């Protein structure tokens, strides 16, 4: 079931026009309208799902409150960033094709992803990347923390490259985003029936093991986690992944003695102290705690000065 012919226009809810290029869910290569092809070059894609999918819904809803490109680019003037890893929203509509309804959205095109580029790397990021890379994390989770939604799944595979610029990292996929302060009030210490997500096992928060929403704590959490697998090409639980409630219990007790996460992970001394130092300042956040998001870049940006660096922007991949 090809939901578009390719090549056609498609009219977008604001009646822009953009053109349906090849596949890349269902993905389209996608651009503005105009006599010409849509190419591989495409600044765009069309992602297209039936209108009855949930997680298209959530995802557009996130786009279209916190995504639109004046919007980010107001954040970056005012919070003077290079850039913000945040993917821009272009439209949406809905499409009905043989006898079936669909709803459709344009977003950025990107290039690879992390992980790739990772295990392309003998699975290992050195301490530069990881910094330069976190960095980056911490300005986009800020950014959609402010607007009321926590990813709660921050992974290499949801880390992709600007298609033009090998240095910026932008975080993809909010189909099972999650939003944990609807009109400014937190939601409470509970599970959210509406919300059928653990996150990805390896990575995911204790929060979320112990089935409870997700907050702005359980993100820094799964950034610690990532960190760590980018540093060592392992995390301490990886083979034991079927058990969850192994999983739960191993992060429990280190998070409860992070020196002997540092020395199970990091074997024979020698952790970088800038990893040890966020994992402590995350596990003093309360439930509903606004982070310190500048204290953790400046922790990060520590780790830049041990190894003769600096905030450069350069991700080194
Ligand atoms: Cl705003
Ligand atoms: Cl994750
Ligand atoms: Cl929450
Ligand atoms: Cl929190
Ligand atoms: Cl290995």
């Amino acid at each position: 079931a090809e939901q578009f012919a390719v090549g056609e226009i498609i009219t977008d809810m604001a009646a822009a026009a953009w053109k349906v290029g090849l596949p890349i869910g269902c993905i389209y290569l996608a651009d503005m309208n105009s006599s010409e092809s849509v190419g591989s070059d495409a600044p765009c894609v069309v992602k297209v799902e039936p209108s009855d999918n949930g997680p298209l819904f959530t995802e557009l809803k996130f786009y279209q409150r916190a995504a639109k490109p004046e919007q980010i680019q107001k954040w970056i003037r005012t919070r003077k960033l290079k850039y913000l890893g945040v993917p821009k929203y272009w439209g949406s509509g809905l499409h009905d094709k043989n006898g079936k309804s669909y709803r459709f959205m344009i977003m950025d095109r990107f290039g690879s992803d992390l992980q790739k580029i990772y295990e392309a790397n003998a699975k290992r990021f050195s301490r530069k990347t990881v910094l330069q890379l976190s960095l980056r994390i911490l300005d986009i989770l800020e950014y959609i923390h402010e607007h009321e939604y926590v990813h709660g799944d921050i992974k290499a595979s949801n880390l992709l490259l600007n298609y033009k610029n090998p240095d910026q990292v932008y975080l993809v996929d909010y189909g099972l985003a999650y939003r944990y302060c609807p009109e400014g009030v937190h939601k409470a210490y509970a599970a959210d029936p509406k919300r059928c997500h653990d996150g990805t096992i390896e990575f995911t928060s204790i929060d979320a093991h112990n089935g409870v929403a997700p907050s702005r704590r359980g993100d820094l959490e799964i950034l610690g986690y990532c960190m760590i697998q980018w540093l060592t090409g392992h995390l301490p639980w990886e083979d034991n992944l079927k058990d969850p409630k192994y999983v739960r219990d191993s992060k429990i007790r280190y998070r409860e003695n992070i020196a002997s996460l540092m020395d199970k992970c990091f074997p024979a001394a020698n952790a970088p102290g800038e990893i040890a130092k966020y994992m402590e300042t995350v596990k003093l956040l309360d439930y509903t705690e606004k982070p310190l998001y500048e204290n953790l870049r400046d922790i990060l940006l520590q780790g830049l000065k041990a190894i003769g660096s600096k905030d450069d922007g350069k991700l080194d991949l």
